[PDB]
């Protein structure tokens, strides 16, 4: 029944949709193509910032990172404007989450160490949380310039939602670090037309979005009902038949979020 509605959405948008909301004490898990792989795009930036927080002392946030104009490979609304000053690990965190800054992310990986510019260390951090499915192989970008059917740089709605659940609602991070991550996602500036648009205004929403080629659009959120009940919502889509230059349908993610809201309501 729910599946049928999701399918209609799939038809209505010429897209592939993947949805997952973890089960709770009173609601069954919601799932559509929950175990199929979808490109991370920038959604990794969120558990990345938790990788960075887990590993180091709070104090580490103040550490200044220096980079050059050639380090700027991808959309960098913030890092582009600070080549002269550089940014603390804290300002990098903030921008990788709230503005989806491609360079801020590229830096924070590095700051994680080891082969793959940091991607092994990052996939290392996912594993540590029980996620054996997801994998980040490449750096920003290219991460969103893979072919449909390529398993590098992918995750599932299932896998990312359980991760996000531990970060924000669970015990993955000490409380101090927990509120840093959560507060940064609550003030995300890139998601107003996604999960957040599909839910009544009186539900609180935090999230981190992802966008890529082949009409890739993702959104991962934690929502709070008017009464304070939290749920984790993972919504992912691509439109492979439109090819590389296919356009991401944001209204797909907003609608699927409305279907989800009605079922949680
Ligand atoms: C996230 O994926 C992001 N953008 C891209 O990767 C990207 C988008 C479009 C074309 C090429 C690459 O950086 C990885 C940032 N996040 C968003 C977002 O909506 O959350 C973007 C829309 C683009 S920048």
């Amino acid at each position: 029944d729910l599946a049928d509605r999701f399918a209609e959405l799939e038809r209505r948008y010429d897209a592939r949709l993947g949805v997952y909301v973890p089960a709770t004490g009173t609601t069954a898990a919601i799932e559509y193509r929950a175990d199929e792989r979808f490109a991370f795009c920038s959604t990794f930036k969120a558990p990345l910032v938790a990788a960075v927080l887990h590993q180091n002392p709070l104090t580490h946030l103040d550490k200044l990172i220096t980079y050059t104009s050639d380090d700027i490979r991808s959309i960098s609304p913030v890092a582009q404007q600070h080549v002269q000053t550089g940014m603390t690990i804290g300002q990098l965190c903030d921008a990788a989450i709230r503005y989806s800054d491609g360079t801020a992310a590229n830096l924070l990986l590095a700051d994680l160490g080891g082969p793959g510019g940091g991607t092994a260390a990052f996939t290392g951090y996912l594993r540590s949380l029980g996620d054996t499915v997801s994998r980040l192989d490449a750096e920003a970008p290219e991460l969103n310039r893979d072919p449909p059917g390529d398993e590098r740089d992918t995750t599932t709605p299932h896998a990312i939602a359980l991760v996000l659940q531990q970060l924000v609602l669970g015990n993955a991070l000490p409380p101090d670090k927990r509120a840093l991550l959560t507060d940064w996602m609550a003030r995300n500036t890139t998601g107003a037309k996604r999960i957040r648009a599909g839910f009544p205004a009186d539900w609180k929403v935090i999230d981190k979005t992802g966008t890529g080629d082949y009409g890739r659009a993702n959104d991962i959120a934690v929502v709070w009902s008017p009464t304070g009940v939290p749920y984790v919502v993972a919504v992912m889509s691509d439109r492979a038949g439109g090819g590389y230059d296919a356009e991401p349908r944001e209204a797909l993610l907003a609608e699927a979020a409305t279907c989800v809201a009605g079922v949680l309501a």
